Order: C-alpha cells, then sequence, then structure tokens
C-alpha cells in the first residue's frame, strides 16, 4: 500500500459502487421501461467513457452509439437532427457551459436526455429528462479511480435495465465482488517493467480498447510516460488482455509482436471466474492501484 | 523534391477538377435519393477521412455522424440496427474483409449504402446502393496525397449535392481554384522548423482538428516523427493548423496562450488567397503535402519506400 489518496480512494471503489448499484436499482429500473417505450435509434455520448459506452449499447442493445464532437455545438453553433435518439450526458460536476449547451441543444432536439453526475446538485439536473447519480463521494485526488469506475458501473446499470438481458444483469449483480477480488488480487502492473519507458504502446481490443484509453492517460497524467492507446488489430508495449469474445483475435496479435521482439508488460483481469462484461472494470481497478505506486518509484507523488 | 509524392500530389488541382465534373451526375442524383431516404444518422465504414465527414455532415447536414467500429460485427459478432440510416463506406481499393461484411449487415439493416471507392471494380460495387468513384488515379508513392485529397472532395461534393445549401455549393465549385493556389502558395513547414523536435503535437479546432490528425499520421509515416494531435480546446513543440472558419477566435487564443506559456511553434494555414472557410482545410492539407515531401528529403528520408 502507497498510503496514498489515489490508492486510498480507488481501494473505496467496490464498497461505493456497491452502494450505488442498490440506490440506483429503482431509477434505472424505471428509466429502462421508458427506453423500451421511447425506442432509442442511436445513442449519443455527451462529455473516453463513451468508447466503452458504444461497446456496451452496441453489443448489448444493437443500438449504433457514438460521441458528441463538443466543437459542433458550442463552436459552430449548430443542432443535430436527435429526435428519437438517446443522449448520455456525462459530467462529474455538471456545470460546464459546453456540458450545459450539448444538454440543451439535445433536448431542443427531441433527444430523451439521461445525465450521469456525481454532484445531484449541478444545473444539469433541470435540463435532462433523468439523472442518474454516481453516487461516488468526494474524489480528494488529481487522477479519477473510484469517479471513473462508477460511470461504467451507472452505464451498465443502465444497459442491464434497458436491455434486461440475464447475462447483463448477472454481470451487474457480480460487479462489486468482482472489483473486490481485484482489490485483492497480485499486484500486475510494477515499476520495474516502466524503469526506462519514455513512449509506449498500449493494445486492447473491444472494450479493452476502451479501457486501453484510460491507461494511457492514466500513464500521462500520473507517471510522466507519453503513452498511446490503439486497437491490437490496426496495430514499449502494453497489453490490456480480457477474456471475452475479443481474445481470440487479440492474444494472436499480441503473440506475434511479441514473437517479432516487441518488449511486452501484461495486465488482465485478475481472475478467470469474472464476468467478461466485468472483466474491463476489474483489470482497470488492479491497474489504478497499481499505477499509484509505480509513480511513487519514478518520483511523482499522485 | 522530384519525388512521386510530391508530383502526385501536384497533380491534385487536376485530378479533383476532373473528379468533380465527372461525378457532377452521379452525386446529384444520389441527392435527389437521399433527400428522399432522409437519413437519421450516418455511420462511416472504413480502414480519419471519417472524422472530417463528421463534421462535413453535421455542420452542413445536421446529421448525426460516427465511425463504425469493425469488431462489433467481427469479434463479437453483432448486427446493428440501421434501418434510416446512411453507411458510407470508404475505401481506396474496396477489398479489405471487415469493409466489404460491413457492407454486407449493413445493406441487411435497411441502410442506404454509399462507397467512396478508388478501384470502380471492386466487388464492394455489388453491395453498395451506389458507388461513388473517387477518380485519383494510381498512387505510385507510398504516402497517399491526391488519393485523401479526393476521398474529401468526394465528400464535399457528396454533401453539397444533398443539402444544396448554397454556400457549400459555392465552396465545391471553388475548390480547384483553391487547390491551385494552395499549391503556388509560399512553402509553410520547413525542416528548420523539426531541428530539435521528437515528440510532437498538433492542435486544431474542428474541421481543422480533422485534418491535424492526417498531419501527425504524415509526420509519423514520412518523417518518423513521434507526432499527435489533440483539439486545441482541451490541451514542447505544437503544430498550429488554423482554420478562418467559426472556430477561428477560440482556436488563436488557445495558441496565444500557449506561445506565451513557451512553446515552440510552427505555424500552418490556408495561404493568404480568398478561400471557402470549408475549403481552407483541404488547402492547408494540399499546401502541408507538398513541403513534407521536402522535410522527408531534408531529414534523409524517401517518401515512395
Amino acid at each position: 500500500t502507497t498510503n496514498t489518496i489515489m490508492e486510498q480512494e480507488a481501494r473505496t471503489a467496490p464498497q461505493k459502487i456497491a452502494e450505488q448499484l442498490l440506490a440506483n436499482d429503482a431509477i434505472t429500473e424505471s428509466l429502462g421501461s421508458v427506453l423500451r417505450e421511447f425506442k432509442p435509434k442511436f445513442v449519443m455520448i455527451v462529455g473516453h467513457a463513451g468508447v466503452f459506452a458504444k461497446y456496451l449499447f452496441e453489443i448489448e442493445a444493437s443500438i449504433p452509439t457514438f460521441a458528441a464532437a463538443p466543437s459542433v455545438a458550442s463552436v459552430y453553433g449548430k443542432t443535430l437532427k436527435l429526435a428519437g435518439g438517446l443522449v448520455i450526458v456525462i459530467s462529474q460536476s455538471g456545470r460546464s457551459p459546453d456540458i450545459l449547451a450539448q444538454a440543451r441543444m439535445a433536448k431542443n432536439a427531441g433527444a430523451f436526455c439521461v445525465a450521469l453526475v456525481n454532484d445531484e446538485t449541478a444545473p444539469i439536473k433541470d435540463i435532462v429528462d433523468v439523472v442518474i447519480p454516481l453516487r461516488a463521494g468526494e474524489e480528494k485526488a488529481v487522477a479519477a479511480t473510484k469517479s471513473y469506475l462508477a460511470t461504467l458501473s451507472a452505464l451498465l446499470q443502465v444497459a442491464a435495465k434497458w436491455t434486461q438481458n440475464e447475462s447483463l444483469v448477472e454481470a451487474v449483480n457480480s460487479l462489486p465482488q468482482a472489483l473486490q477480488a481485484a482489490v485483492d488480487a497480485e499486484p500486475q502492473l510494477r515499476a520495474g517493467s516502466l524503469t526506462d519507458v519514455k513512449n509506449l504502446v498500449v493494445l486492447g481490443r473491444g472494450f479493452g480498447y476502451a479501457v486501453s484509453k484510460e491507461i494511457a492517460l492514466k500513464l500521462k497524467e500520473v507517471c510522466a510516460i507519453h503513452a498511446e492507446a490503439f486497437s491490437s488489430a490496426e496495430f514499449s508495449i502494453l497489453d490490456v488482455c480480457i477474456r471475452d469474445e475479443s481474445y481470440g483475435s487479440h492474444v494472436e496479435q499480441i503473440a506475434n509482436v511479441k514473437q517479432r521482439g516487441a518488449n511486452l508488460i501484461h495486465l488482465h483481469q485478475t481472475s478467470a471466474d469474472i464476468h467478461p462484461r466485468i472483466a474491463p472494470l476489474a483489470l482497470l481497478q488492479r491497474f489504478y492501484i497499481d499505477v499509484a505506486a509505480v509513480a511513487i518509484a519514478l518520483g511523482i507523488n499522485p
């Protein structure tokens, strides 16, 4: 243990998210039946949580999902035709002008609008149709940990309640225990693996690609290492390995770049018994604790 | 420089003039088809042109636009509900396996499907509803120049014919002239500006952000320089991609404050001519493609290898 606020906060994520899912069960149940009547033609994410949301809603609901480009609303001043679509606004504080502007425009276009927000006093609440509180508490660390996991858990519960896919409902039911298992697992990323690393490539596929971007960002923000995330199909190297449908094509690519001579550090979800849709969060949970230790070792206070 | 790259870049104003003339009818007919169909969204299936298409159709057509995730179908085995949507397949060869499967599924989901492809014989033609030939001819160079500009010009003409936005129609009609002006303008990026540059941040906003991604890719691919593109709002050597459109005010403020904070700044721009704001990104790229051939040679790199 580093005794940092970052690691202390990361270790609280299983408990905060367990409380979140229980407290939000009713409001997401209600949003689910509203969405089944509304029948979104697409999901637009207003804000890396969006990349995760894209794989989540496309795979589990077959609904095209994508991220808004903020400047279209704020700089070019354009409203999009969003009638019949769902807009999810993801904002911790729920106060930024650009976020509020995108939300009003989405509403004025006839979109059904949901906000995922940590601060329930925020003015986003007076614009959107539905507020899902993240219930992560206060994050004192500069690097977000529990608040990002809380966003993914809220997305997962919204999706579980809307689709009512039994395996997704099972995934959400298992999520806090799985995160706690990841907290209790053995460290994966160790400072030794990065001693002379300046440029770094994080590779993942599918949901693992979604969490690779968060990992690359956190290595930049916390460890001062130029990290960039890529899909392993399209592509020294950080392997984000998830045991889901992407396992087969991903490990073949990782195996061959290791064969060709790349320097490899391997992350994984910590246990085979974790539901495939929860595995990306479990891997991240583990990484959040381990990157705190790494930062201290390279001489940085997280 | 005498590279195939620069030679190919310098033909883009003529190839694109020829493309627009030859595609006038097919894009005109596609536009009236789309006005009748009324796409609820535009999904781009590809390999960066898709990022440009996003700003184009959202800003000019007000239609949400986004890139497909190929692994959703191929790895996770899922089909999307695309009924009522437009799918644009952008592929030079029109042959990659992911492109063809995504086109077939989009067709089966009831989406209207367009392919922008250079090879009109490609089997993609047998799946989609409409083929827009890029008409860039053969690119012998390793680094694409005219073929990328040709992709953007086809997107603009599709957009111009579909929306019939008056300004956009003037933009497309003025496009070969603006490209010709950019080829004849003064060089901007010179090898001198990169002498002690290892990591490089390319900054733009809106359409300029879309083309910053292409510029970052070309700087890595041709010049072995670690370049990465960012939107200037969200943001040491910085390559400033400046566009005089609605994003100008917000972008130049960010550039000024980062120059104040002490960054090493290289400035690209659309050239002193009177160029339409929606064409300015292509003009800046046209200029960049000729100048970057020189930068590669100066650093001892054949951009045709």
